[PDB]
């Protein structure tokens, strides 16, 4: 018995494979994929078969694949042997029966054609998948690959690439089928005569109803699932508490996430995320600007909740105008420890400016381990409209000239602030990147409070039951000279298609 | 062919096994593991059988035990019929014997005697040894476990557990013999882009490296939480010199869990002295920056970088000698206080967080904001070091015990890892006995995880030695003020580390 698994890159949304006879794209990193599993076997005296449809062979070029076998499927085309590599079928079904003979076969490919998958699939032929998701949409397809039947299951999706630009991806799916406990079985039976005071029992793995795409065990490669898992590990483990703002969440304490920002940039697709709201929350910090007002003249509503006077009046700052939010992440940032007035006065050279000497350390010595940022002030505190959530960063230069940040924070909101923290603190290590002269590193976020408010619940569900898309590339169109100088059509973000907005209510 | 395992419960380090005809401790939840492990089976038609010596018949009061047989090995007992559920043999071979009928036997168990471990040892019986370690020496025993053979090797051990103070854990080991789909494709991917896709950074560490190999789906000691981040730097540590003259291996951004309710997280594959440790602590918590007050007690932990050598080095010989400055202590009861010299009187200047900490705790415990912050961007010029564990975050769980979380910037995973672990695990402690409340857990977040170049050998002697179950720690009594706690109000309980590991500090 041998396997038949299919090959193919389609697009992320509508899955288009080609147009005119040509691929929509030119990836050689995925056609050195195709090559690697394709030429895949451990029998040296053996070889793969590579079935294709006609057109698909034209698109090749007709001339063999080394170490390899194709079969091409045609009505009209000779069946001599003047290539001992090349064989043609008048149809798929006579093509299978490579297991019935050629004990130099080892495994069979469909290497497809529009019309090859859609009945490779209709006839149950194929096993398995290797599907290549490519983020390029917008563009004329006139070949399409064929809905997958609802007999396969997602067992492994890869972290996110780029090329040229393009956001791409690796996943294999299978066929469901009928049908040492040694361990899992005295764990178990510890649990059991513990409770509670077994640590094990207090981190209990998600249950599948909220599990991201369960059937991905062991290939939980997308960086997205750090941030769909730990949504999972509250959902399941979270204490119900209550809160200053009067909506109790579900709460676990000291968790992490880690993304990668040198193929992609984690801007979450399972929801619309609104990225014109923290490059704008971003540069207002980098500015040390204060002044609530400016954010909602650019439209940006995100600090209005807690900058109205009656919270202002309720946590006794009553004194304040509408939007003063005192001396919060950019006065820490640029004037660390300055003695704060109102939003309106000038505080050129008050304070510590902290991003300034981040910057020069960063240039002058990379590997110091002091590349330190913070905003926690104990003597501001009380004039703090709200303390600190993302408390202070590590900044990381890798040998190899990447630049890579660490983030504690010590209160996250995981259906609102969360996904806003993760595509800031990135847009951040970038801008820190260009301007030192380095390329993005990694990611990594440290949680105090990790919890989900209560009426974020029924929201969240639905996106859990979204299977996450590639991770779409964010680039600077120029290069500028000062930090504080990034403006928001400098950004361009390539290839980003998010499942749509879901609604959720900010706690005051 | 019938599954054949071990159930026993020996100490730590001698193995002893028994004293005077009896079990040397008493240990409840010990029990309740034997009886679920021995009354675990599949078929409900069928029954485990627990081969046992005649001895540990007499100790085991001689009546049967509820939905098991028992086998009796024995010379001289009278091989009646008479209870159903308890037969008699005459030598280990004939018992087995199991093995070919009574299909109604499902499992069998060698409950032992150091006669009967011994021999179902001797001749090739057993496929597997459950053992439950307990931490207590020191003590007369008349009886042993048998060693372990080398055809034997560890699956599983288990976090430390607690009862009546007494530190103990669970193991699991295997007899030796002799889908890929996945893996596959990460491989080739792998090949194909290099240092570009993330995992090719993040390698796992390779077994030569990695303590306790054997143990891969079981490494729940959280031992294993430190031992293996040791090994994740060993493999993809990054060669590069830093301020002082000894190069370092590194990585960015790593993290460490620790239990603090069943036990306290004193590493055991190396003997630490907590003693600096506490000495180190309560010199912070009184807010105290004269390095001389600690060298008082016999502890050097900071002369290095308190000599004239390295305050002149750094531009603060202006100082007297071993005047460190407004760090952790200064920061902690007077953060952003103005600093003037190691002997002035701060009281009343500069926030105090440790205070106001405590206060929230217990005033307000749900609050999302319990923090303690040492990084001063102000005060880093004055401190003979900057802050390297560097703020911290309190929790009360909704069942009353507190949990902290920390950040070290900068962490020597080989001198410095092992003592934070150490002095947090007791600051959470304290205030948790200052608050009312009890131990959490523990969770160390680190920037810059490394190991000097100096203490490779050193650290590959430490990844030799299988972890042992952690200690436990207790107070002498309640204090007033948490810093009225002294050294001798310190019990630590059941700590057997491995012998001592040099290793020189980074100056
Ligand atoms: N992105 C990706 O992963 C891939 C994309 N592609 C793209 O797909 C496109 C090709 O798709 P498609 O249009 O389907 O062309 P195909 O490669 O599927 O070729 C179809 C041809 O195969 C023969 N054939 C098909 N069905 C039968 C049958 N039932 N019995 C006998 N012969 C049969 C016929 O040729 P004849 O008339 O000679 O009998 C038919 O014209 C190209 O644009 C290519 O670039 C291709 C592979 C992979
Ligand atoms: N910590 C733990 O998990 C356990 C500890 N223990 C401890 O171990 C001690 C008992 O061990 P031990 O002293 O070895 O006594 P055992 O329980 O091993 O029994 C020894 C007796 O078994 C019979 N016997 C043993 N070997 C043979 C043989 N080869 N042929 C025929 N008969 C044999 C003999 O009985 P006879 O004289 O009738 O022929 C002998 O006197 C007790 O102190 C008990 O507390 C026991 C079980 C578990
Ligand atoms: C972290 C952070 C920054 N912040 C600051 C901020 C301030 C107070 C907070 N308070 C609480 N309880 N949770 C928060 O996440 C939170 C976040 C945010 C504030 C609001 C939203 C929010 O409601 N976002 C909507 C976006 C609406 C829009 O952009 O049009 C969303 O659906 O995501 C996101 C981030
Ligand atoms: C973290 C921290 C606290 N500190 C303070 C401190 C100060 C500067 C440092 N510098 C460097 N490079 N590494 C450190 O771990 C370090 C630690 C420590 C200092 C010394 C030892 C130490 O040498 N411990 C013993 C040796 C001394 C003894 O016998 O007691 C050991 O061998 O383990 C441990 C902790
Ligand atoms: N995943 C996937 N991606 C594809 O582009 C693809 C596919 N599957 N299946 C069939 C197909 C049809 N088009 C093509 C085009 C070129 C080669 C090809 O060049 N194969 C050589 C490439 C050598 C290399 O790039 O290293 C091979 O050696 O496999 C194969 C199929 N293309
Ligand atoms: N791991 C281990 N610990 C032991 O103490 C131990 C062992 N294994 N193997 C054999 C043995 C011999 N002594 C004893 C003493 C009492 C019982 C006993 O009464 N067992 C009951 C306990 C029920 C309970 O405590 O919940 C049983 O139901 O099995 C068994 C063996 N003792
Ligand atoms: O950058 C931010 C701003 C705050 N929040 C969330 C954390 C809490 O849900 C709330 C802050 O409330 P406190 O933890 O201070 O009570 O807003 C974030 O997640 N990230
Ligand atoms: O609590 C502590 C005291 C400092 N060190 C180590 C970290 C480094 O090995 C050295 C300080 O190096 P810098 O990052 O400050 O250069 O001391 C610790 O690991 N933990």
């Amino acid at each position: 018995e041998k396997n038949v698994s299919i090959v193919v890159a389609a697009s992320v949304l509508s899955s288009g494979i080609g147009i005119n006879g040509q691929l929509p794209w030119s990836i050689s990193e995925d056609l050195k994929f195709f090559s690697k599993i394709t030429n895949n076997k451990c029998d040296s005296n053996k070889k793969n078969a590579l079935i294709m449809g006609r057109k698909t062979w034209d698109s090749i070029g007709r001339r063999p694949l080394k170490n390899r076998i194709i079969v091409v499927i045609s009505s009209s085309l000779p069946q001599d042997e003047a290539d001992p590599n090349v064989v043609v079928f008048r149809n798929l079904e006579d093509s299978i029966e490579n297991l019935m003979n050629d004990d130099s076969i080892e495994n069979i490919f469909v290497c497809g054609g529009e019309s090859i998958y859609r009945d490779a699939l209709k006839d149950n032929f194929v096993d398995r998948i290797y599907l290549t998701r490519v983020a390029l949409e917008d563009i004329e397809f006139d070949t399409y690959f064929p809905e997958i039947p609802e007999t396969f299951l997602p067992v492994y999706m890869s972290q996110t690439f780029c090329t040229k630009n393009i956001s791409y991806d690796f996943m294999i799916f299978e066929k469901q089928e009928k049908k040492l406990k040694s361990i899992d079985d005295t764990v178990d039976l510890l649990g059991e005569i513990f409770g509670i005071r077994k640590m094990g029992n207090r981190h209990k793995f998600p249950k599948e109803e909220i599990y991201n795409t369960p059937s991905i065990r062991f290939g939980r490669e997308h960086y997205e699932f750090q941030y769909l898992d730990l949504l999972s590990r509250v959902l399941e483990n979270g204490a119900y508490r209550e809160n200053r703002t009067g909506i109790s969440t579900y709460s676990i304490f000291g968790q992490m996430m880690r993304f990668d920002m040198r193929e992609s940039f984690p801007l979450l697709t399972t929801k619309k995320v609104f990225i014109r709201s923290i490059f704008e929350e971003l540069i207002w910090f980098i500015k040390g600007d204060t002044n609530g007002n400016h954010l909602i003249e650019k439209k940006v509503y995100i600090w209005s909740g807690n900058g109205s006077k009656e919270y202002l009046e309720r946590i006794g700052l009553g004194h304040r105008e509408e939007n003063d939010l005192g001396p919060i992440y950019g006065f820490q940032w640029r004037h660390y420890n300055g003695e704060y007035k109102t939003m309106h006065d000038d505080y050129t050279g008050v304070g510590v400016d902290q991003l300034a000497k981040l910057i020069e350390t960063l240039k002058n010595n990379p590997k110091d381990r002091r590349h330190i940022l913070t905003a926690w002030n104990p003597s501001a505190l009380s004039q703090m409209a709200l303390p600190p959530c993302h408390v202070l960063s590590q900044y990381y230069v890798t040998n190899d000239n990447c630049l890579s940040c660490n983030l504690y924070q010590r209160s996250c909101d995981l259906g609102l602030g969360s996904p806003f923290n993760i595509a800031s603190y990135a847009i951040l290590t970038m801008m820190l990147a260009q301007v030192c002269g380095y390329e993005p590193g990694e990611l990594a976020i440290f949680i105090g409070d990790a919890h989900i408010y209560e009426n974020h619940l029924t929201q969240l569900k639905e996106q859990l039951s979204r299977t996450p898309r590639p991770f779409p590339q964010l680039k600077f169109k120029r290069k500028v000279e000062n930090i504080e100088d990034f403006k928001w059509e400098d950004i361009e973000l390539i290839g980003y298609y998010p499942y749509p907005t879901i609604k959720m209510d900010m706690a005051v």
